[PDB]
């Protein structure tokens, strides 16, 4: 059969990330399950790649229907979402938002 046990894959991480770009902290927990991809953790810009990809490629429409200059936002708003869940220290170091 060579089916392989499945049951989640990067498709799943995506609303993952719609729920943890609130209460998010460094998204251990997504690369851990990402989809027994990274569960074993590559490097901390490797996996930065892989999920500043994951949210550009969902809906952010880098073209902006006009072309291919430079795709810079995915890069401010990558940056800016993790550091925001380490400098936001949980907002009351609980999940309870």
């Amino acid at each position: 059969q060579r089916r392989i046990r499945r049951p989640f894959s990067v498709a799943e991480v995506e609303a993952l990330v719609q729920a943890v770009e609130k209460l998010g902290t460094g998204r251990w927990r997504d690369v851990k399950l990402c989809a027994f991809e990274d569960a074993d953790h590559r490097t901390y810009v490797d996996l930065k790649d892989k999920w500043k990809t994951l949210v550009h490629t969902a809906k952010i429409s880098p073209q902006q229907r006009r072309g291919e200059p430079v795709p810079q936002e995915l890069l401010n708003r990558v940056l800016n979402a993790h550091g925001y869940w380490t400098q936001q220290q949980m907002q009351q170091l609980q999940q309870n938002v």
